[PDB]
């Protein structure tokens, strides 16, 4: 990485707000010398400013900024846009010393780019959430906001689902059976109330029309959702159940009923007043065909309906019950998004599995192909960008923990998790114009002091190890999310023009655009309303599937590329038009040799039989994803 410790006193800013940066001068020499901090502010390839810091030091002498000496004021960026900070730490010969590249985020509020975060209880503490482990919490929350993580999912600090955070000192989580956990409710609010300094918001889950099976009815049984066919929540004509082993967990009740809207409202309004909380990240059980309690013994298909066509309906009115507050709704697999998409829901949030349907489809939601898919189906439905859960690796044992999957083989080996395999699966997601939600605050010792990554629907669990170099590219890959959000997820579409990828020596690298099938330079543009992009996703000789169920047995660090040609089409384009554009091609990259760096290439323009003009453009390098940026 680099010792610059560059750090901001908040993860998001207003347009009317200065940002104060401080940075670490290190004189790394044997040289008694001045020491220069050089931060270049650019607005994607546009410098905006350069802001510049000299020291006097000793040989191994560091020297902090303090307040003041860096600052970008107030009035000085536009607003709903990413910039980039590219620092040179340079010595009297003007020799680069360090380098470090860090984003800034200017919004209204998260739900124009969301970047969003989970935070949960501690593994090694029976999952509790507890006033101990805040130290811990606290500097992943740090780490978070120099990640310009604007949004928070606190997952399982609830004490019922009708109950959701009481004003009592600590709570017992009696649905839990597995660890019987504990909330220390003063802990939870310290977290929100750091969550707030940063400028970012506080997400409370709960279900929606749950409640726990051993508590009394909140309402009586009129208000109730009952199964119109006998399946896993139970028999025809019985109340919507959902068990394990024969045990009832949860009841469910009627969306349509108004005084549940009203009394889960007014329960999430008060328990998100109690913890200082922002909104609701909703879930569901899953989608069921159901009769309300006047139609419970009816087996007439037409007094039925499926739970999903009336999700629209009950987040409306939570929405209007609950005005100040953000809202959304966890549609698992995205299987509803045309029946949600004029709901009022503030951000869009997909957990996906690779069972699932893709978005392509007759095909499973396997590869980064269906992940992009996805993100453009919501896209195209609702204008936003999808907040999407992809876990990543999963690992799974038996009964003898015998390892059900390639990833339970490095769990028992005390592996990592492999690094490229999620990195890949992050810039599937941002390539395509969302936002995967894998980054974790959860007290967790195998996040070596770094932020956890999700791995499965259970958050808390950490069963392999996040690497130094993951934590890092992590970091990396997070400021490129943000710097350049604008040309990622800012009225930017699908391109028809078909971009290809080749080697210097003959074979053409871009094979399947549609991501499905890996061993390719996955290559496919973008356009926005003055420029166009091209994605460049490395999956030469690894395969395409995301989830990386494999672990370390299938490998997924792809060949590295040098001296690449792209090809982009300028259909109906003049050559002058050609010309001038030609020479606005610029490339970025997370990857270590950019770290969100923005460059210049070398492009040449060429015609087709017919006059009509092709970009041929020099690319340096690929790792695992670049960016290219053309001006036009
Ligand atoms: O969209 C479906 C997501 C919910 C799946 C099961 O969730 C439930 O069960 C989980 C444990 O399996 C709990 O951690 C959680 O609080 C509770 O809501």
């Amino acid at each position: 990485g680099n010792m610059i410790n560059l750090t901001t006193d908040k993860a998001v800013y207003q347009a009317g707000e200065a940002v104060h940066l401080n940075l670490t001068l290190n004189n790394t020499t044997s040289l008694a010398q001045n020491i220069t901090a050089t931060a270049e502010v650019y607005s994607l390839e546009n410098k905006l400013k350069t802001l510049q810091y000299t020291k006097y030091l000793l040989p191994n002498e560091s020297y902090t900024t303090q307040k003041g000496e860096f600052v970008i004021p107030a009035n000085s960026l536009a607003n709903n846009r990413g910039y980039l900070l590219k620092v040179n730490i340079s010595d009297s010969q003007n020799n680069i010393l360090e380098q470090g590249n860090r984003a800034i985020a200017v919004e209204d509020d998260w739900r124009t780019f969301p970047r969003y975060a989970a935070i949960g209880g501690s593994q090694k503490d029976n999952n509790s959430v507890l006033t101990k482990n805040l130290p811990d919490y606290y500097r992943e929350l740090e780490q978070m906001k120099n990640m310009n993580i604007n949004s928070y999912f606190f997952y399982d600090v609830y004490k019922s689902a009708t109950n959701p955070f009481p004003n009592v000192p600590k709570f017992d989580q009696s649905w839990n059976w597995w660890s019987h956990s504990q909330v220390e409710t003063d802990a939870v609010k310290a977290l929100v109330n750091r969550v707030h300094q940063t400028g970012a918001v506080a997400m409370l889950y709960n279900m929606i029309l749950a409640q726990n099976a051993n508590e009394t009815a909140v309402l009586p049984d009129t208000e109730y959702i009952y199964n119109y066919e006998t399946g896993g929540y139970g028999q025809n004509g019985q109340v919507m159940t959902y068990s394990i082993d024969d045990k009832p967990l949860q009841y469910y009740y009627n969306p349509l009923s108004k005084s549940w809207q009203n009394y889960i409202s007014n329960a999430m309004a008060q328990a998100m007043k109690n913890g200082g909380f922002d909104g609701w990240q909703g879930d569901t059980i899953g989608d069921n065909r159901v009769l309300s309690h006047n139609q419970k013994d009816s087996r007439d298909i037409a007094h039925s309906f499926m739970l999903s066509d009336v999700y629209a309906e009950f987040l409306n009115k939570m929405k209007e019950k609950l005005p100040q507050y953000y809202l959304t709704l966890n549609d698992v697999n995205g299987e509803n998004i045309s029946k949600l998409a004029n709901s009022k829901q503030d951000v869009i949030y997909n957990e996906l599995w690779p069972f699932g349907t893709s978005a392509l489809g007759n095909r499973p939601q396997e590869s980064y192909g269906d992940l992009k898919a996805r993100v453009d189906q919501v896209r195209q439905a609702t204008g936003k960008s999808l907040i999407v859960g992809a876990y990543m690796e999963e690992p799974k044992f038996d009964d003898n923990r015998i390892p059900l999957n390639g990833a339970a083989r490095d769990v028992l080996a005390s592996a990592t998790y492999q690094t490229d395999a999620v990195l890949l699966t992050t810039a599937a997601i941002a390539a395509a114009g969302g936002y995967h939600m894998s980054l974790a605050a959860l007290a967790n010792p195998n996040d070596g002091g770094g932020v956890g990554v999700l791995e499965t629907a259970y958050y808390p669990t950490q069963s392999l190890k996040v690497s130094k170099e993951l934590n890092r590219k992590n970091y990396h890959y997070q400021q490129f999310i943000t710097a350049y959000e604008n040309l990622l997820r800012d009225k930017v579409e699908n391109d028809s023009a078909e971009p290809q990828t080749f080697t210097a020596n003959g074979r053409q690298l871009s094979q399947d655009a549609l991501g499905i099938n890996g061993d390719q330079v996955w290559t496919y543009a973008k356009k926005g309303n003055d420029f166009r992009t091209i994605q460049l996703l490395n999956l030469m000789g690894i395969t395409s599937d995301w989830k990386n169920e494999d672990g370390y047995e299938n490998n997924k660090t792809p060949d590295e590329q040098t001296n690449l040609l792209v090809t982009y089409p300028l259909t109906g384009v003049s050559m002058a038009e050609a010309d001038r554009i030609a020479k606005q091609v610029y490339l970025t990259s997370p990857d270590d040799w950019l770290q969100s760096s923005m460059i210049s290439l070398a492009t040449q323009v060429k015609t087709n039989e017919n006059g009509d003009p092709v970009l041929y453009i020099q690319v340096p390098r690929l790792t695992l994803w670049d960016m290219i940026y053309i001006l036009e």
